[PDB]
């Protein structure tokens, strides 16, 4: 596993962002303000991760053309409270913003997470944001080669509410009281070659409310129905058997995601949240109750233990987040830990697990110091030396003694004898 | 005078053009087809002229955002004749296309000439294209720093028809029978630093038709009225005295152009067409009847003589162009020679002349061979070696035994002890 690139880039206006900024005519004030609040962070991420210049420009232009209009209204500041939020509170970030850039610091790859929204999203005209995500994926599909939507349609049919089911949730608003209303989210994985890999995420909590089927049964029946070839059947069965063991409760099946490629090559990730945030519970999940203890499983768990200590995670029993914690809102915010399970079409009996720890509310500078300690432990030299100062460079006017919102989640997997660490960070500067 | 850069670039899809092409969503089919027919030529021009990568992207993006929508309907092919034209026939090129990229091969600088048009331009809704150029310059002005429109307004008021005068030309179409209907044209000079210098050109032949004032009196009264400080007064007077000498006819005042900067720093170029295309007439104009024979004037004229022979220009008496010669139309096309006079605000008694020879209808490959001979004569080594193959690389599928439309005009001046040569070339690939 070749160590990740990390070049320094602290510049407040990186050259590609300026070059485009001085050339773009925006047909919307919102698109213009979004750009100036996020494009500098994207541009820095791209040059620090050592993407080629041509590819930097491809992606900043794509950001401009495809993403900006899908971000909807620019966030607004409350005069007296100072809190800055958008009317639709996205399930993608705890700040509720519809945009997030994530940094795979094991490979130096950037991903753009987008909750496609309109001015009507959240309001009476569209209270569950049904159509705009689809339109976004459809547009991405015609623009971007290799983007195959067959998996999205199959899951949309099973996992997203129909127009009648909406009416039931409008007529009777007591049946779905959660403010987390996002059904679909998107992600574009930006490869070094210029190719974009698109993923869709499905959150069927509203379909659950209207049909009386639990989130688990929806996810599993969905996956099981779409899986014609039965490539996921073994891993899925054993994940179910594990969720069964756990129910006989703190483990909660939450959502899934799928890639958008040829069906017989497609791969799904099943997400579950866990509220006992402690290292004995991580082992239980990581090893499926001690059933999955091959060398690779245990070697990864030893390293997971090192990671957990290095970033200084606190143990605890943490309940699902009450509302949101938007910019201006104060965080020491505590939330649940999370796992995805990778249904990969291999012959492995168990799908590969990936841990997501919510670090939102932990001092972000401190957290990144702990990560640096971890980068050194695994010999990621360039990243050890340069990442922290690139991290802080994205939040120029911010106070890092108080700031605990800059990193929201960190994920850990073990792939090819190596740690895989991804930071999900604050992607917005007013 | 430091010799011009010229790097080779023969690639059919240069990297910046691909990078943008794979990222742009076009809200118009016309903008999309325009882009694919012209952006490769612009991208090649920019890398051969050795512009920085960031600046290449600034300008290709600007092309995309500001220019593409101003090009109006994509040109259409006639099934039986094969001729390819746009409904509005632009006065900017003999092909009638609203776009032209010109190459200053003395400095390696590119300029974008644009005739801003809509789907309505030329038709009953807008037969003289009055508003769209203004809108373009106004948009460029808010986008681009340093663009000052005070000069444009002053000349627009004097030189472009009012809405009543239009009505007179519609009601009575016999009063203006010329198909050259463009009143305003634009040019963006792309500097190496990233700064864009915008010029406006004014063609008052229609205002002439409705007011009964000759083109000359319009141009001179216009310049004279706008010139508060009297910076142009001496050069203008002597140019008039010369036009007077010539009338007492083949010399014809045609149009002017102005830069768009601070007024007291502004500079105008007065254009006139000459139909005795021969070297004795060039001397007469160049030296204002033998009144302007300082060493710089005569040293430039010696070099002009070399240029004229090297590109193998044919002498002759040539009358103004009857209609257009569009793509698919056959050229050995003969047209008038042309001169501009640079009213520069200096203390010189005479404004600097610049010759424009119409080479449209001369074999373009042959012409560029003759230019290469000229580049060598003046020691422009890189340009001598690489320009021809960069020229031909812009017209990939074309036959260069017949092709005489690829270069339309070539201009010659003498600035700072050195030749200044600019090619005005075909900027479109179907
Ligand atoms: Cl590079
Ligand atoms: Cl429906
Ligand atoms: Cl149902
Ligand atoms: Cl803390
Ligand atoms: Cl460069
Ligand atoms: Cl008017
Ligand atoms: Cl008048
Ligand atoms: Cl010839």
């Amino acid at each position: 596993p070749a160590p990740p690139d990390q070049k320094p880039c602290h510049q407040l206006q990186p050259a590609p962002y300026r070059a485009l900024s001085e050339s773009i005519l925006f047909g919307s004030v919102d698109e213009e303000r979004w750009w100036h609040s996020t494009a500098p962070i994207l541009s820095r991420l791209l040059i620090s991760s050592n993407y080629d210049v041509d590819v930097q420009y491809k992606y900043l232009s794509l950001y401009r053309h495809l993403v900006l209009p899908a971000l909807g209204p620019y966030p607004q500041r409350d005069p007296e409270t100072g809190i800055i939020a958008t009317q639709w509170r996205s399930g993608m970030v705890l700040t509720g913003l519809p945009i997030e850039f994530s940094n795979n610091v094991a490979r130096a790859l950037i991903r753009i997470g987008v909750d496609p929204v309109t001015a009507d999203s959240g309001t009476a005209q569209d209270p569950f944001n049904t159509t705009r995500p689809k339109v976004y994926l459809e547009t991405a599909a015609r623009l971007l080669p290799g983007v195959d939507l067959t998996r999205f349609y199959e899951f949309e049919t099973e996992l997203v509410i129909t127009k009648a089911e909406e009416a039931v949730l409008q007529a009777n608003p007591d049946l779905f009281r959660s403010p987390w209303k996002s059904q679909i989210l998107t992600a574009m994985d930006l490869q070094k070659s210029g190719t974009v890999l698109v993923k869709a995420y499905f959150y069927p909590q509203p379909k659950s409310a209207v049909t009386g089927r639990s989130t688990e049964d929806l996810l599993v029946n969905a996956i099981r129905k779409v899986d014609r070839e039965g490539r996921f059947e073994t891993q899925l069965a054993n994940l179910q058997r594990y969720i069964e063991r756990r129910r006989r409760c703190s483990f909660f099946p939450h959502f899934l995601s799928t890639d958008l490629v040829e069906p017989g090559k497609s791969r799904v990730k099943f997400y579950a949240s866990e509220r006992h945030v402690n290292l004995q519970m991580v082992e239980d999940i990581w090893t499926f109750g001690g059933l999955r203890r091959d060398p690779d499983a245990l070697r990864g768990l030893e390293l997971l233990r090192h990671f957990w200590a290095d970033i200084q995670m606190r143990e605890g029993y943490y309940t699902m987040p009450r509302g949101f914690c938007e910019l201006g809102k104060s965080s020491g915010f505590e939330a649940p830990m999370m796992f995805h399970f990778h249904l990969d079409g291999s012959q492995s009996p168990f799908p590969d697990p990936q841990m997501y720890v919510c670090v939102f509310g932990m001092n972000s500078r401190k957290l990144v110091e702990g990560l640096t300690t971890f980068y050194r432990r695994v010999g990621w030299e360039e990243m050890a030396s340069h990442y922290q100062a690139n991290f802080l460079a994205n939040y120029p006017d911010e106070d890092f003694e108080k700031a605990a919102h800059l990193c929201a989640y960190v994920s850990f997997a073990y792939k090819n004898g190596g740690a895989y660490v991804t930071l999900y960070n604050h992607s917005f500067n007013p």
